[PDB]
């Protein structure tokens, strides 16, 4: 055997009772699977690397150069216990083996790398729906180990996060790619270090705009159409505004099937019932025509009415003056 | 070896034979995932301790520190048994190896620290829906040893529980942390303890009025608008009347879907059915009036009725006395 | 060691070669999880335990007590084979650890204990759905061993099962938990015992009833208002008349999707089909006294109708007629 | 140890380097599952017995029995390596123990049994839905080992499959059970043998006829009664005929949610398609006769019209002839 | 025991230290699952074989012929590390155990073969849907070890690749199977190899052209008998056009919902909404006609309309040369 694995005791880490051991991590992005926005969380896969020094694995060698196992003999040395916190489910490959790559060189040093799928949650703004912008980021820590056994850095800074050229999302828009690092502390373990990529994303427009603001905006206008008719049809000028109201309330129905029960108002929502407005005071004003016209006959007993005249230039004018508000707002 | 685990047989307990081996039991709770009302149900996912002292784990040092092992010794070892009770499904993260610490002072104290998620079921009333309020517990005991072998305690009593700062639902308020412990018995094995964690949760109303309550009252008050209309007009007010019969028959059906077939009747069910018989009584009401118009017409042949002129007063009256009389009683 | 585990074989019965050794089992019923009528089975929860004795585990005591062990070495030692038929999937609990449970007495005698989940096949009858009763059982079996080898029965007879006080339906009344004993045969193998626990279940009519009956006869009614107008106001009857067929065709649909394609007609069925014949021969009424009236005023020119009059009067009286047969018939 | 397992090496067939070894297989089935037109595939649950000899599991006795062991020791002996071809997915039950059987009679004869769940795609053709019928079979074969080292053929013919007397599917009917032989060619690998379980379903029409066809006719019917009423009330008879086009067009979309986008259109479709011409063209009929109508009336100025005394005749007529055929081709 | 596998350490890669070892590869096709256009993912199900040579497995014999073992020792020697690249699940059938073959030449060939099913991402393009054509790819590659250590090759070339006869989609059409083959870097870890399997996916147009095409062009014809009816009738033309257009904002609304939200306009999508501009114009139209009427008998005060004899040629002739144009560009 190259390795004398039976000669040690690897239940301990190196450098056991005495000071800490330093870890590099290494991180490539391969690609982000699904968002869900009524479970708040995202799926990401990616390789993981670490590098440290243990003595006990060291062999002799003229060449100096980097040697590769099959990568069973990793359940038989000392592995660090990186864990990712926040996290829901996730698991690792093992297909047609499992994805564990081992390298050791003559000196002692480890390269130990892996692949494995996490699903982490990402606590999200819908204020600003559909035009709203979400950043979320995924942790690393140890899980046993603390500072003053273990410390953990990123091993090149800057340059230890990659990306893959292929990432993607239909109907997400991916940038702003960076790492931080920060410390932790629990009330009864004691102090630990962690690790943070950043990311962020925009929703595209042109479904919603095309699904949801087209269809309302012909609705109002189509309820415009009854001031240009004469008011003496009566069965004819009803049902058109009923209809619109009912198709109104259908819409703004089915938009909230695809969205969590939040407790605060969307954008999209104020577009929605405003509009609804509109068509409902579209009715009520051919009752107060149609009243009045009765009262008048009945009066005078014993041509374009006014309110109609008005509407045609005051209904239009309110919706543009509306739209120019709503649009500057959220741009 | 530090540790002379092969000296000894881990298949029994510390003093075995003898009086019972205390045991304590911290807990910190890091997020709250889904509730389920079909189901009736919970998810939560937390930290787990354990502490007891065990005397065939002793080793010498000079320094009395605690001293952290990798975790795939606990295997090797005695570990308690505890279990959850009234739970449907639950697992232990391994990625990338199992969250399992091992901690063990020179004396024997051991520390044992877990990572679960569980999900454990919750009897719910909604007499009040979607107004109420819900209480639910998590439940921890022993499965194997009773309370001559193994005693079971909060480790600090009220400060044992902590809780995450970033814990939210977006439906829900989450309040009123605490901890209780209670005795159970079974009728063929013995007395066991137990551990309790109970919380209560308050759901936000506003999504529920705008989505429900607003739609409901508009359509109450469009029927209202055919008693300014002229009787003459027949087939142009019985088109308003049913149409507005329909649409409310729709909202009614669609709210149901989300709630399981429970056998008392809700709050927001007696809400809906009393619009609805006030929207069919308006539809009877010129039903009444155009049969009295055609029978003066044949009695005369051998301006307002009276129905339309009263209707206009009470109709409004009796629904808004009908909505302070629901809301007084459910605030 | 106290159990001399090495010292034997364990791949053999206790008994080897000879009379058959009989085994106990205890049942305690935790909580019923779901039901599915699409899929007609039933998940369960319960506590499984068995008794027999085995001289190869005997020690020596002088107290002459129960000694309970981690529960690892059950793997070590034999163990029953017992099985659930007719099942559909099942699993064992492993949180914190197996929910295993081993005591051997000083004599010999072992007690055994486990916690599953099984999920179960029933044959069920929706002849009078939803006013219908189902039962159903759950089987437990020896796999490998005949009744020449292992003998099978309840420990305590009929004080053998034991349920909690906690186990609640939202949408079924449990009820007749009692057990049974027959014998299998298998045309290859041999002869075998199984043991058999029923229970009864009942479902609750009040979320059905405000659901489907309420708005079926809300809309019969509806059609019955037409014969008290003017039938000169031929576009304001029609519509009547056709939105309620297509509103009582509209509830007919949504009721079968919660149910399974059976062979045969249910009990709401039969009520929604009659009430959608009610409302299609009210359409056809109208049609007759339109045709009337025309052909008569062609005559003369070469009131109420006597159709309508009777309408009124023969129609409620058959509807009444029908209900008070068909709940005579179901209760 | 009655068996000498450590004398012999367990990882060669037995008669290596020589002639083919023999294998019986028994088939009993147990239930079916479920069935699946979208992803074309069905679930089954049977028990798999094997039959062979081997001299080196042979042992003493005097009385010529078969002998049962616990099944544990089946990792330490040769096992035949059959599997299902054109399979999905599936497994093995392992509560409360792996469901395995294993005798071995003093001469070396050795009886192996197991319970598993399979699931295994099935081609159907749906040109006749929903008078289809369909068949599906399902497949077992050796893995590793060709003719030339293994020879598998049924242990006794068209009696080695056994059906269980509670099968039963709640849409479909089962029937004609029963077994045939081929053998397999793979250009890389050589020849193998195959073994089929073959049965045949057919559905029930009961729950089509009356959710698709029954509301389908009565809509058609509903057309033909506008043909009774005065063609002087124009707002009365369009809005009939609209109707019952929306209702048709309704109805056709919501079959096909339940069925695959398959590239050949079904019987039930035929049916549909031709109702909804059927009514498409009632309404151009009213259309004509107003033309006509309004010309006559402004010739004359410079009773019931012969086209709608026809329709009363033609169009129930070619209705009745269409159900004719239709029902007789597909019976 | 024939094979000297303890006397070899298996954790190092045949020639370990020197050049690298080539591998075949050969793959045969079985069947395709599913496809998604939300998640753009397939699912494939494939047979996967090696090829190597390892002189630490040679045996002695004279027939110079391949042996075949039962499988459970391919976890005690070398095998390679492949993995499939931009796959999202996958996993192995063990029924009724792993679908495992080893074959074992004299000399130290070496056969492997597994069966996997696989689910990749695809990245698809909806700019021509329903009339669109998709390509996808499946990769394979070597997790472990670089060009350095392992080469990975085909087989037999284009020789390698076999699809089963029995490969069918009910929605898509399969064609162009071919292999490539490419060279793969990373930043971290060096170059590796990768192999492609191609094939290419085309649409039936039947089920879209009945279910969203005919409805569209019947609804657009509906609007166009309004021209020949009197412009007197005011009750009696408005809601026809009014029914019209809310029936064409249904059709447009389901058709959406089985797609993505993705940030382009499909072929589908200009077709509706065309034809949803033509309908609202029809209703634009009868209102000038109305309001002229209105004006010039008010001018006289103090016969057919010239706006519909144009009306009755311009609209079809703009629909089908709309439809020349549609058609021409998407063939
Ligand atoms: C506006 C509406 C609903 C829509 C119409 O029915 C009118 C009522 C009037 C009473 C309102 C109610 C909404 C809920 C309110 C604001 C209650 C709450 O604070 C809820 O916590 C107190 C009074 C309630
Ligand atoms: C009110 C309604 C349904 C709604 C209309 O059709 C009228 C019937 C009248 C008969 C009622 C029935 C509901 C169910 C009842 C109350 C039966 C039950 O105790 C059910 O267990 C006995 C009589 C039944
Ligand atoms: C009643 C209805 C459906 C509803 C209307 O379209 C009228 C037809 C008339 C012919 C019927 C058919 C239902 C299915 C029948 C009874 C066929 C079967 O035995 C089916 O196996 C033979 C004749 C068929
Ligand atoms: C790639 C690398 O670092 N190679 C070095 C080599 O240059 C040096 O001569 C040798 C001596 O130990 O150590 C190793
Ligand atoms: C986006 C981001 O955080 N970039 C940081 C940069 O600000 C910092 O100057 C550099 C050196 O530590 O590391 C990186
Ligand atoms: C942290 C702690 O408890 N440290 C104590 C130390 O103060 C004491 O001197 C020693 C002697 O055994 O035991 C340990
Ligand atoms: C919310 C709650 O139960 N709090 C209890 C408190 O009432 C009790 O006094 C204390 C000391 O045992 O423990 C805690
Ligand atoms: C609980 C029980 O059964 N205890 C008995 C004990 O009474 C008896 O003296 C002893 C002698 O073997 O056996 C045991
Ligand atoms: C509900 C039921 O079956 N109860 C039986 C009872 O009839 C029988 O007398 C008793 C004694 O065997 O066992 C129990
Ligand atoms: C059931 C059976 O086959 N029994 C036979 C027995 O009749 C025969 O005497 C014996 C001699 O070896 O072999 C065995
Ligand atoms: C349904 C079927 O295939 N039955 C066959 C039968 O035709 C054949 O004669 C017999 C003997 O081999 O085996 C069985
Ligand atoms: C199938 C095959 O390749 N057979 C050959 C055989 O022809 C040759 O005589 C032998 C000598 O080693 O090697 C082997
Ligand atoms: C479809 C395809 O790529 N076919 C290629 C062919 O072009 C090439 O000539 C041949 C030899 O390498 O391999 C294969
Ligand atoms: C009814 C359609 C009104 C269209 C109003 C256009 C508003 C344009 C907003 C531009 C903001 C910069
Ligand atoms: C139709 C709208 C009626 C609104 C009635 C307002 C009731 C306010 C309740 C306040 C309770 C404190
Ligand atoms: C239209 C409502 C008819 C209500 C008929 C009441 C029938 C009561 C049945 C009582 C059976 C005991
Ligand atoms: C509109 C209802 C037409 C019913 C036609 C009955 C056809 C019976 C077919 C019998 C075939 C043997
Ligand atoms: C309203 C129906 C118009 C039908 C137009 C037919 C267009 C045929 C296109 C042929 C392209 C080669
Ligand atoms: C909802 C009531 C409408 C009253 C209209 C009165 C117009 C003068
Ligand atoms: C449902 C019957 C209505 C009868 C109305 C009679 C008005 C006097
Ligand atoms: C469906 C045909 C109706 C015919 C009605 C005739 C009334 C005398
Ligand atoms: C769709 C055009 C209808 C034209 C009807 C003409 C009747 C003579
Ligand atoms: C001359 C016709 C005017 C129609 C106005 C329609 C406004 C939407
Ligand atoms: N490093 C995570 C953690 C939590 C804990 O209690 N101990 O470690
Ligand atoms: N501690 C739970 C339990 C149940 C049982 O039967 N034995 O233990
Ligand atoms: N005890 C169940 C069973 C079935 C079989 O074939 N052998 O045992
Ligand atoms: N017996 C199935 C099979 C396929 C193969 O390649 N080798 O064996
Ligand atoms: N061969 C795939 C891969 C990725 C990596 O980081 N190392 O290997
Ligand atoms: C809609 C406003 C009308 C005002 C008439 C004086
Ligand atoms: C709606 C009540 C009317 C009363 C007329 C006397
Ligand atoms: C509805 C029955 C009417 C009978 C007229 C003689
Ligand atoms: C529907 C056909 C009518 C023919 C009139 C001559
Ligand atoms: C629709 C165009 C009409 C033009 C009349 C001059």
């Amino acid at each position: 055997q190259l390795l004398r694995i039976d000669d040690h005791d690897f239940s301990m880490r190196p450098g056991f009772g005495g000071p800490a051991i330093p870890v590099g991590v290494d991180v490539q992005v391969e690609s982000l699977d699904s968002i869900s926005e009524v479970d708040m969380d995202f799926t990401m896969t990616l390789y993981l690397r670490h590098y440290w020094k243990d003595e006990r694995l060291s062999f002799p060698s003229t060449n100096n150069l980097s040697m590769t196992f099959d990568g069973r003999l990793v359940k038989k040395i000392w592995v660090p216990d990186m864990f990712f916190v926040h996290s829901k489910r996730s698991f690792i490959h093992d297909t047609t083996t499992d994805n564990v790559m081992l390298r050791v060189q003559p000196d002692g040093k480890v390269l130990y790398s892996l692949r494995v799928t996490v699903t982490a949650m990402c606590n999200m703004d819908f204020s600003r729906f559909p035009l709203d912008t979400q950043t979320c980021s995924l942790e690393i820590e140890s899980y046993a180990y603390t500072e003053d056994d273990l410390m953990l850095y990123w091993k090149k800074g800057n340059d230890s996060l990659k990306t893959d050229e292929r990432i993607s999302l239909s109907q997400f828009l991916i940038q702003e790619f960076h790492t931080t690092t920060k410390l932790a502390f629990y009330s009864s373990t004691g102090w630990y270090n962690r690790l943070y990529i950043n990311f962020t994303l925009r929703r595209h427009i042109f479904f919603f705009l095309l699904q949801t603001y087209f269809p309302a905006t012909l609705m109002v206008m189509l309820s415009w159409v009854s001031f240009w008719i004469d008011r003496r049809a009566v069965p004819a000028r009803v049902p058109l505004g009923i209809t619109t109201v009912l198709t109104m309330s259908t819409i703004i129905t089915g938009v909230n099937a695809s969205m969590p029960r939040v407790s605060y108002i969307k954008a999209v929502d104020i577009y929605l019932w405003v509009s609804f407005v509109f068509v409902f005071l579209s009715v009520l004003e051919y009752a107060a025509v149609n009243y009045l016209t009765t009262v008048q006959e009945r009066k005078e007993q014993k041509d374009t009415h006014a309110i109609d005249k008005y509407s045609r230039i005051i209904f239009p004018a309110a919706y543009i003056l509306f739209n120019l508000i709503y649009w500057s707002i959220f741009s």
